[PDB]
């Protein structure tokens, strides 16, 4: 009996491991291994109805032939595990064990994989944990449903940019756009009088929200240019609130009779719109169409990169900023010291007695330390102590080099001093 | 007639302006200027009902004596401008023109100021615009209501950390915690069966959300330690959804009869829990209780710090990481060059023919350029061309110094 399969595991020590046996058992099966593959993923903030949606997608895939694919109104919703409560349910990445075989209008059979993901920004996870799940799901999928709550805020665009950038960095260089299709799915859209529920209102809303203008602040332009540059297709669907029973009643178990009718009406537009054979494009990577076995090879490779390579890993903005402020201040303080020692013991300057040089070095070092402490930086003095230590250390190193140069100007200084003394 | 007054103006060019005439007119009046002041702000993500809430706070402040301060169920909600639609309404910072005079159980008569703020993360705003509004409201207020939707996610904690840190940086050094009271107000809380609506459920929920344990990753511990360190008091209230009509009906005008009764029930607890005379903490800055006159002075002083460039301004996560990656790569590439040259022309190494020195330098500089280009960084060569050129220039400076050392070895 078909069921959800855990394929990417995130360990408690925040390491990532792929379950190759489970992945192979699904995608290396003889019936599907050489078939071209379509992969549909959902991703976004945690506790926002992603798995719930995926389970409705499952009903469609299993019942496309039916006049009533949505089902009997008294049936519970099953598949990927979903529930209320404020703590996350889905972790890592899971896929449905049954690969669906679809006929494209074109010709023969292509395979469809459904991927469910750990929601971002749960309190068990580092930023890197969230970035990795999101990036990988994006890199694997041919269609990414980016699930949001109520609105598309500027912080949402920044996260999307950061996560997709993390993915792209791990990919083969290509002059083509790295990904294919992205859907901004807004749950609980509250203003149908302003933009209609569905894909057209959604398109109109997003066209405005994402428009790149040369006159906007660079920060607003750049997040928008990045998102447009990552995907060949970007669309948006506005969905109504499902009603307060879905949201708040602990006995709710997914029965349509307990879901707002306007939601159901739009759900019935949304799912076939996402999953119709004509809209389902075969996954491509670096200009090549990929098969099921080929998709497994990429999953392994992408995981290995995240495990083994120097990648710039995502940092919280305070952290990122605190690091930048500190590195900049170290550079300046060090440069000031060096320039001033150069005036004193650069190559075109006379030899200095070791004690005079030490005195000059100590003064200048102190001046650079005082300068470094003076610069306002995010993170506090506690965050800066390591950098202060680094600055004093690098200055001492510069001094050592200076001594060697200074000595070379008068090797006999001490020997001659001792002879003259007597 | 009382009304909302625009006090911090945020212009289209992302510049900030204080309306001093307006601010002075409110807080320097004879009746209030010498009163100790309580300042209540609400802040957080845009389009989440902050102004709506403030307007219910206003009904309470005008009718604290009544059992039915919440109002006639047919009366519309007025005050700070609030409305639906996907575009922001409130910009900058507004205050209510009428300062309320309240008697604390103490005997201490105090002034109460209400602050409404531009929601963060709207599509017109730089990160710096959102940080400035949030930081200023937090630096000025004695009670900050941090308004959130549905849940308290890790990204919410990170934004709070960035914003409050930006605030602390514009403040005078202090041996005390920088801020006083913070309330995490979760709108549309959906899980009363897990944690009850209200302050008690809220407290249990937040205690778990913010608890620091030795088993936590450092990144998670650190956001929490920072937040606990910023505020003298941290609380949390879980509020039910007000109903789909409040959210979706374009003709809804704030009448209680159109608001879910359970929301109303919890609202009626929430407001006096926030604003009752015992709950009103007098604003303190660096250990001194502040008056209305004093608060005006800090408002001007704080804004002036934000108006200038004497502080490091926050950048988007990609941009900030991009700069960090780049500064780090400049350093590594430079140090690599320097160390190898040192091996070749350090003080304890023999004179090299000037042309040979040039040749070795050109090689080692090129190797450092490749090293720099080789390092993966967010985001793109485009962002890095500035840093690459900087790297090459600095290497050229180092070389100039090496030539002078090498030459001096042949001074004979
Ligand atoms: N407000 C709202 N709640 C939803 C929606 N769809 C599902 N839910 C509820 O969201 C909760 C979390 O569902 P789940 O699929 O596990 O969220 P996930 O963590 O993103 O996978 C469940 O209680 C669902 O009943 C929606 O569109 N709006
Ligand atoms: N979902 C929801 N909507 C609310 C709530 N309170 C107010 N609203 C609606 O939120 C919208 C925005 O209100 P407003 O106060 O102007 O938002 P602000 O931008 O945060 O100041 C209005 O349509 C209100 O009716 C709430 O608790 N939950
Ligand atoms: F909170 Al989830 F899948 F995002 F359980
Ligand atoms: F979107 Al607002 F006040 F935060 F109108
Ligand atoms: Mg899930
Ligand atoms: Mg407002």
């Amino acid at each position: 009996k078909a069921g959800p399969v855990q394929v990417l595991i995130v360990k408690d020590d925040h390491s990532f491991e792929l379950d190759e046996t489970a992945l192979n058992r699904i995608l290396l099966s003889e019936a599907v291994r050489d078939k071209e593959v379509v992969a549909v993923s959902v991703a976004g903030a945690f506790r926002k109805g992603k798995s719930f949606l995926m389970d409705f997608m499952l009903r469609y895939m299993y019942n496309q032939e039916s006049v009533d694919w949505v089902g009997d109104y008294n049936e519970p919703l099953t598949g990927f595990s979903w529930r209320g409560g404020s703590e996350r349910e889905t972790t890592g990445i899971q896929i449905w064990s049954e690969i669906f075989l679809i006929n494209k209008p074109d010709g023969k059979k292509v395979a469809v994989l459904l991927m469910d993901t750990q929601g971002t920004f749960d309190s068990q996870s580092t930023l890197r944990d969230s970035a990795t799940v999101f990036a990988l799901s994006t890199m694997i999928s041919s269609i990414q449903v980016y699930n949001l709550s109520q609105n598309v805020q500027e912080d949402d665009l920044q996260h999307l940019q950061l996560f997709t950038e993390y993915g792209r960095l791990a990919m083969e260089e290509t002059f083509l756009k790295p990904f294919q299709s992205l859907i901004f799915l807004v749950r609980d859209w509250s203003f149908p009088y302003e933009f209609s529920y569905g894909a057209d209102g959604g398109a109109k809303f997003l066209e405005k929200r994402l428009k790149v203008s040369g006159n906007q602040h660079e920060e607003l332009q750049n997040v928008r240019k990045h998102i447009h540059s990552c995907f060949t297709n970007i669309s948006c669907f506005l969905l109504p609130h499902p009603g307060l029973k879905v949201a708040t009643n602990p006995n709710f178990d997914g029965k349509l009779k307990e879901i707002d009718d306007e939601f159901i009406k739009n759900l019935k537009i949304l799912i076939p719109w996402l999953l119709s054979p004509e809209s389902l494009d075969i996954k491509e990577i670096n200009g090549n169409k990929i098969t099921c076995r080929g998709l497994v090879e990429y999953f392994k490779a992408y995981i290995k990169i995240y495990q083994g390579e120097e990648l710039p890993h995502p940092k919280s903005m305070l952290q990122a900023t605190a690091e930048a402020n500190n590195l900049a201040a170290v550079a300046t303080a060090k440069d000031t010291y060096n320039k001033k020692m150069e005036e004193i013991c650069g190559g075109d300057k006379p030899f200095l007695a070791p004690n005079d040089l030490q005195t000059k070095h100590l003064q200048l070092k102190e001046e650079s330390v005082k300068l470094f402490r003076g610069v306002k930086k995010m993170g506090g003095e506690e965050f800066s102590r390591r950098y202060l230590q680094q600055l004093e250390s690098e200055i001492d190193e510069l001094y050592i080099q200076y001594i060697k140069h200074n000595d070379s100007k008068n090797i006999f200084h001490a020997a001659r001093a001792a002879a003259l003394e007597h």
